[PDB]
């Protein structure tokens, strides 16, 4: 009855979200849309190199900004509900078109908005975005890696079957987060040139080191039996990419080659595939019957929409790889203010994973 | 059942205007619809520099003018119910497709009304909506403060989470207000030029002062508990806001640096942004089960589509900043006739919440 | 179940009258639309002049006489009803889209219809039309007033709240019947050139004292207590604006400033404006729960389609101002077979009144 409209409901809603940023990224192809998006949104006209080299990244921006408002317009309708017989349950739950047309007349609404202090504001919205994005995702990955550990260790023992693929995951996982440490020490890094990526790479190497030591020690282990190998590998794992990815925005050319060393700058590589798949599946995780984020409410109505806000922000950024608006074309691409932020997003969910894991061990002795 | 979908209308209504403020400000962008307005209602064609220089307005007049006579005649309806069981409840919370396309339809029929007498009547009716909007927004605003510091006091003293933020917000809009006076004594007055503006400045610094004084006497809080400074700060936060609004619209430029010291005269700025969202909210307040505007009825049923009238009024007021049709452009978006009304819209409202917290200390003694 | 249904039909057919009169009203504009009805039912071609110089009256009485068809015809079908339970009773009552489609498809087929015989014929069936509706309405405003005046009267004298409105109503009313009867004076006559307009004006004010002179005296107030001076307050301001549109339209040039002392005739002043208020008010007043027009229904099904009728010509003629068709520009607007209506119209209506309030007492004595 309520239950299941409900959830159906939080599906509906990642649909929402889907389909905007499907419609979104269908801009920016190299040819097909690149002279179609001079007439939208540029007869207004550093801010003509803008308008004139980089055309997919604005036109992002407004579709995305669309659904942040209407995603916090939601969350502020649902402010302070407390069971499912309150009259703004009916809301949430019934009336999908009007809800779909509000959406994207939004979006269409905002490709109006012209050019010249838009974009900078975006841009810091958007990295405050992405870093709680980055957090929460970072703590739905540790729940699911606790719950798939704890339920093969329990429901598999007693058999050989899946004890195999159990230790397969963690040794797959391993090898692939060495390789790509290696193969950032081999390309993202010169002999003499930068200091501050063997900085950066190293002490994360070193972090992703200690959490797997400390993950395994007997005593933390008596607590909770599941320690384990699989959660510390998923987060180290994660957590090269994000050094990866923080490493590939370097606003200098004496190192760098991933753009440093031509008509337009908009780019998409494999990096923005592997942060697309993993952002739909927290988001498909978020929503199955889980609150990672009759009387009572299994989840908050409000916060369950600022997650979304969030990750709509996250996807502005990622979809336009995290570049400086009104910025020259020799840079071409990388700012200086997107890797640090991303990478102490990095270092405090290290900190967050290490510390829930062995506090109180470490508050006792 | 009744109740819900009740609810459930009065937060379609509020849709329902939402669409129509998003649909008009659309208009007035900077060249992406200016020449496109030329078409619509100026083939009738000082009536000439308004139809050659600030189209936007135009279309922002014939656009919120069908919403205001849909609304009114919603309220006509709507005229004398007394219970829920009367006929016309049935069409109040049915019949949405209907509604919807009455509303656009009327909008789309006033777009062809010609130029020549239109504006300064529509000017006058304005004005007045305004006024009205402003005090219910005044008074909405102030019962949303003593909800709130009623509740946080008595729910959260018995611990220390919630009493640092009850301190910090107001400390935070205390530091707001003040550093918005001082701007104001720096920019939008000289040393010996405009003295209209430090007097409007200086009596409104003084009721802001004298205010919070009153608010905190203990002769007051004998009667209720909860008097704070929480209520004192946003209305003289609130206050402020109006104080700068009017005083953006002196029309003279001896002093007023703001417009005075190109083709069109259609501006958009942070002004109207603030503007906006606090319209947004007392709306979203008004309609979350609350009349701060089986048997018996909870809101009367047409003083609620009274109050979207006068809110569709404002809306048309504030997004076309308030100037005065059929003026030449050398006076530039600035008339005498709005300072006026909101500056007295502002002595009325801190009267009369003065009067509303100390009103029978008075009376006795 | 059933009444509630039935009611929201009674308004879902205003609201069907409403949209035809206001896409109606769209044609008529200035420029706007005076060059795009040159293509519709001119390519057939005194005619010439009519179809050169007034466009949007031929398509006003084009679209009008859709909907007098149209209810026409439903007043045709709903003959010889007696209980809800009737198979016609659900025929009423559900089928709205096709309803709508039917009305607007008549318009579209009826804007075809040629020029050369159709002007006259309905010119006359909207005298006839407008006459029915005159008086219609002028019975709707004697029931509201005796309705309005005994609600107060009971309710409220207890009290003092109400009886200062009470005598206020009553005295704005009597000051703008005054004025506008003077400002007729100073306007609409000279000194010896027209005396039929000081024959009209003067007896109808001699007939506006009259009743408000019979409307007192205590005779008549024993056998109904409440015969106040609220109803022949508002009949007498009704009675003078018919007097004044009456004289709008007198075809002398002598004297009558209005029209005769332009590449078009089409206008539209604030006498159409107070003209549609009136009607739509009598319109909604006659829809709500009123028949001052299980076993057994409230309001007869095909009087109500009539009256419908009744207004759909009235508009017609209202909103082309009562003009006479293939007549030469000089005449300019003005016919001398719509004053005669008029005037006989607002006489009989001061009798009907006149003698309904104070009939039994001039029978006895
Ligand atoms: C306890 C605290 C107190 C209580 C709470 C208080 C709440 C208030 C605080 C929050 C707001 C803070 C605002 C800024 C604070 C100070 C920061 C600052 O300095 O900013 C200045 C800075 C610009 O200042 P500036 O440097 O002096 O430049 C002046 C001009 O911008 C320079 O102009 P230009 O050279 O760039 O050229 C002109 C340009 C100037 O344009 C701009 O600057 C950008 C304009 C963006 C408009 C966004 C409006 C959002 C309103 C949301 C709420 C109302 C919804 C109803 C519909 C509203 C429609 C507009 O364009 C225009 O003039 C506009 C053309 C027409 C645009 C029409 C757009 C239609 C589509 C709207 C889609 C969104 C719909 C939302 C609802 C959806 C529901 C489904 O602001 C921005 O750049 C704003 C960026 C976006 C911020 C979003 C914030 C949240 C909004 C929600
Ligand atoms: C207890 C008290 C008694 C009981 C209650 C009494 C109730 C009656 C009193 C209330 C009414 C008072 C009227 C004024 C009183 C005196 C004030 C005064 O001096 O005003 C004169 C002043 C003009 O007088 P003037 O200086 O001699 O100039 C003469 C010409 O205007 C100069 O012409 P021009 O040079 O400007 O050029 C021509 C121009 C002249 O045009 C104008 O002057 C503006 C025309 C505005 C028309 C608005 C009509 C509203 C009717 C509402 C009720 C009926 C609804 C049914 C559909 C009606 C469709 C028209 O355009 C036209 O000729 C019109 C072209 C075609 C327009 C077609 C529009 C279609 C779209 C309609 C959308 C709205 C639909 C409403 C329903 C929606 C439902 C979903 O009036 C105005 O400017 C009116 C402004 C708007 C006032 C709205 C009042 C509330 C209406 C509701
Ligand atoms: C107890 C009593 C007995 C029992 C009851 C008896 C019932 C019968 C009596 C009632 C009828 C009386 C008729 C007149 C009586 C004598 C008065 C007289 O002398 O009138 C002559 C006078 C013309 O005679 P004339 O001076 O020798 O001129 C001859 C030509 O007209 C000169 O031609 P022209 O130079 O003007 O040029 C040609 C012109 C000639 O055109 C005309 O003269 C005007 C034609 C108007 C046609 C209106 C037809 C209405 C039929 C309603 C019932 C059937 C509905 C089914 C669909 C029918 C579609 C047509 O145009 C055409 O030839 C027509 C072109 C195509 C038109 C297509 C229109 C399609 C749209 C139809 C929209 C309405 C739909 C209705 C249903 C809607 C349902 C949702 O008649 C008119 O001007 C008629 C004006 C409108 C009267 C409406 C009466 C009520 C209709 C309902
Ligand atoms: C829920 C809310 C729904 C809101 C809907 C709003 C719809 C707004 C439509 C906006 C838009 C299409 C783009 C839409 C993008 C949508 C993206 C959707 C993405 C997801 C799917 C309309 O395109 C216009 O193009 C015009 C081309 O002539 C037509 O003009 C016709 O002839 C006219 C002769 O005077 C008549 O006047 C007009 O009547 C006619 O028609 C217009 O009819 C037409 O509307 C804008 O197109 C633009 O095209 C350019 C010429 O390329 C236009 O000219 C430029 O303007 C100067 C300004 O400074 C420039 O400096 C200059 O270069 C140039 O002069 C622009 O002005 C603008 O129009
Ligand atoms: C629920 C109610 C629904 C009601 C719907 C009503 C729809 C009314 C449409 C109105 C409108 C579009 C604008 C609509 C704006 C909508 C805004 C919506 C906003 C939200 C989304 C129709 O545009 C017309 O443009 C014409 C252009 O030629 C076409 O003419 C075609 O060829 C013809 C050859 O003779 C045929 O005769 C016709 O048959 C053909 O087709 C017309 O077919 C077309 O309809 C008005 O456009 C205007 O365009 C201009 C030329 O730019 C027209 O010419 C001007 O008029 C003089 C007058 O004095 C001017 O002095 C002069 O400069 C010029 O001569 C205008 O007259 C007017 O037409
Ligand atoms: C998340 C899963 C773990 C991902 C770990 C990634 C580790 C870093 C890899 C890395 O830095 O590769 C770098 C190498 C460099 O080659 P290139 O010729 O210089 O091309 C430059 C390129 N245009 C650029 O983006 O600078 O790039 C290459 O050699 C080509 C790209 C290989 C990327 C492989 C990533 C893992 C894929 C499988 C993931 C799991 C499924
Ligand atoms: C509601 C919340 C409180 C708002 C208090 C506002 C107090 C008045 C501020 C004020 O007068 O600023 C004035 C200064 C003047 O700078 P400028 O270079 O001359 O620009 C002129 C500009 N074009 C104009 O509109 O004349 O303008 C500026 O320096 C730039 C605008 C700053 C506006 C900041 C307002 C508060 C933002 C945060 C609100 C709460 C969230
Ligand atoms: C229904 C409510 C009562 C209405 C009483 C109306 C009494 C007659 C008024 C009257 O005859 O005014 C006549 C004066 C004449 O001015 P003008 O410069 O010659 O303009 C001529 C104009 N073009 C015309 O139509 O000849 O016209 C004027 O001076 C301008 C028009 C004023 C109309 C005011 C009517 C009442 C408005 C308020 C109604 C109640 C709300």
């Amino acid at each position: 009855p309520s239950c299941t409209n409900a959830s159906s409901s939080r599906f509906m809603y990642a649909f929402i979200l889907l389909v905007g940023t499907v419609l979104g990224a269908i801009a920016l192809s190299p040819g097909l849309q690149d002279t179609l998006k001079k007439m939208p949104f540029c007869i207004n006209s550093s801010l003509q190199v803008d308008c004139e080299y980089a055309l997919g990244y604005m036109a992002v921006y407004r579709v995305c900004f669309g659904m942040a408002c209407f995603f916090a317009l939601m969350s502020l309708i649902m402010l302070g509900v407390k069971s499912s017989r309150d009259p703004r349950s009916h809301i949430q739950n019934n009336f999908w078109p009007l809800k779909f047309l509000i959406c994207f007349g939004a979006a269409i609404g905002a490709i109006f908005i012209p050019d010249g202090s838009f974009g900078p504001a975006m841009m810091w919205v958007g990295l405050i975005g992405g870093l709680a994005f980055i957090l929460v995702q970072l703590v739905i990955i540790v729940d699911f890696a606790h719950s798939l550990a704890e339920n093969w260790i329990e429901s598999a023992e007693n058999s050989r079957g899946y004890y195999y693929a159990l230790a397969g995951v963690t040794l797959l996982c391993y090898i692939l987060s060495l390789t790509g440490i290696t193969l950032l020490y081999i390309y993202f890094t010169t002999s003499t040139g930068c200091g501050i990526n063997k900085f950066f790479i190293s002490i994360n190497l070193i972090f992703c080191l200690a959490i797997s030591v400390i993950s395994i020690l007997p005593a933390v282990q008596e607590r909770l039996p599941h320690s384990g190998l699989l959660q510390s590998s998923l987060v180290t794992l994660y957590t090269v990419y994000l050094t990866w990815s923080a490493v590939a925005n370097n606003p200098e050319k004496e190192c760098n080659p991933g753009m440093f060393g031509h008509t337009t700058r908009v780019t998409f590589d494999t990096t923005n595939i592997i942060g697309l798949v993993v952002w739909l599946l927290c988001i498909l995780y978020n929503c199955i019957s889980s609150a990672v984020e009759t009387e009572g409410v299994t989840y908050s109505w409000s916060m369950f929409h600022l997650v979304f806000v969030c990750a709509s922000l996250y996807v502005m950024m990622t979809l336009t790889n995290w570049y400086k608006p009104h910025s020259e074309i020799e840079l071409f691409n990388g700012n200086e203010a997107s890797m640090w932020v991303k990478i102490v997003s990095s270092w405090l969910g290290v900190f967050i994973y290490g510390w829930s894991l062995a506090a109180p061990i470490v508050l006792t002795n």
